[PDB]
């Protein structure tokens, strides 16, 4: 279309050379929240409906965490044609996060570097947040327009589990989907909760909480990883997964290596890294997960998506949805109705009836 043209040529390129990324960040956050959007004229076709995770989803596109943290622009990213929202991280009490500057953009890479460090208005602010577009919400959930909330934990918790179970409590009867963020490599000792015995006995927790909601206000709980973890990391994750009937997972959050071929002047900067650089690694990662899981376990798969043909490599891998963030930040608004029209057009050039028929290809080849 023109606006995609218009967004990845002029408009995008010209905001990004007056802003910095957080200010330009915030600025999004503003324009989403008040509708202020090309608005995709993109139809949503039957081909790209999936269920899943006890719910309809009108197409398999949503935005990433991290982008609406504490969940300010959920109807405008609706309206912007995503098949599903995640607010998040959230943490249990208030948090500025990493001191500024604390993200940094590679044009070169159309990557994005960054250590927020789980900046958080908190759950108590979210909480009546939603609350004030909860039934609004159950409506367009029920026409197939899910949102998920992702959880973290504060800087200074003594301990890690009580937070997690805090943010069941708190904001799982608003949600459709929760996350156990234990990926964000922006936390001092977060990423450890991935190993086995203390994964174990963290999601048993979060899994007890969950279970003591009301049937109506009970989510689905997945666990997002990191692209990082070693094979063992990965088996065992595979392993508590199953274990305890977890309900999905979130295949990948960012990544704390930097790719060799990286030209941007701020690749060496601390942070997670994401965009284009993580694609491969993020779809190897689903891949992994589908097999030890025997395709069994639904994958949200997140990592450089920006093309229909990044996201349908991701469903074939394994993934039943994608999620972006970064491309949004490169192309603007007009990239997810780009990335739905390419998908169908290869869904179809491929002999799949629709999305369903196209989890897992690969593995059945
Ligand atoms: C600026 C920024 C902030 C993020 N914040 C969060 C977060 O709070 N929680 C989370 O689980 N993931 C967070 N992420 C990770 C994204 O959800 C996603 O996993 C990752 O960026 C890979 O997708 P992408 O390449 O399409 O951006 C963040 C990513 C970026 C770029
Ligand atoms: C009508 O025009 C619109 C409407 C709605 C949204 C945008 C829009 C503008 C932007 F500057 C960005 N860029 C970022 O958010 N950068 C970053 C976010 N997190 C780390 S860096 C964006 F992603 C979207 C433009
Ligand atoms: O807040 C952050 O720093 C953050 C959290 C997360 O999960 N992933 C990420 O890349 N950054």
């Amino acid at each position: 279309t023109g606006d995609e043209r218009f967004y990845a040529e002029h408009l995008m390129p010209t905001l990004q050379g007056l802003l910095d990324p957080e200010s330009a960040h915030r600025l999004a956050v503003r324009f989403t929240s008040l509708g202020l959007l090309p608005r995709a004229r993109f139809q949503d076709s039957d081909m790209l409906e999936v269920r899943v995770l006890g719910h309809k989803f009108r197409n398999p596109v949503g935005i990433a965490a991290g982008f609406d943290k504490h969940g300010e622009a959920v109807d405008g990213l609706y309206k912007m044609g995503f098949g599903f929202v995640e607010i998040g991280s959230v943490t249990p009490k208030p948090q500025e996060g990493n001191p500024r500057p604390r993200v940094f953009r590679l044009p070169e890479d159309q990557a994005v570097i960054n250590r927020y460090g789980f900046n958080s208005h908190g759950l108590s602010v979210v909480e009546h947040r939603l609350r004030a577009r909860q039934q609004k919400q159950a409506k367009l959930t029920e026409d197939g327009l899910p949102l998920g909330v992702n959880l973290g934990k504060n800087k200074t918790s003594v301990d890690a589990a009580e937070d997690y179970a805090e943010g069941v409590r708190v904001l799982g009867p608003l949600a459709d989907y929760l996350v156990v963020n234990v990926s964000s490599p922006n936390t001092a000792g977060l990423r450890s909760l991935q190993g086995k015995a203390e994964l174990r006995r963290l999601l048993t927790k979060v899994l007890q909480e969950r279970d003591g909601l009301r049937r109506v206000h009970r989510p689905a709980v997945l666990v997002k990883i990191a692209p990082d973890l070693t094979s063992q990391d990965k088996e065992d994750i595979a392993s508590v997964v199953k274990e305890l009937g977890i309900d999905g997972l979130i295949v990948t959050n960012t990544t704390v290596s930097r790719p060799a071929g990286l030209q941007g002047a701020l690749r060496s900067e601390t942070g997670g890294l994401s965009g284009k650089p993580l694609r491969d690694l993020s779809t190897q990662t689903i891949r992994e997960m589908y097999a030890l899981t025997q395709g069994r376990v639904p994958i949200i798969g997140v990592g450089g998506v920006s093309s229909g043909q990044d996201a349908l490599e991701k469903i074939r891998a394994g993934a039943s949805l994608v999620q972006l963030y970064t491309a949004l930040t490169f192309w603007g608004p007009p990239v997810v109705g780009k990335v739905k029209r390419e998908l169908e057009a290869l869904l179809k050039e491929q002999g799949f009836g629709g999305v369903t028929d196209a989890i897992g290809a690969d593995h059945r080849r």
